[PDB]
């Protein structure tokens, strides 16, 4: 994903 912390 593009929120940090949080992959894909």
């Amino acid at each position: 994903t593009i929120i940090f912390g949080f992959g894909g």
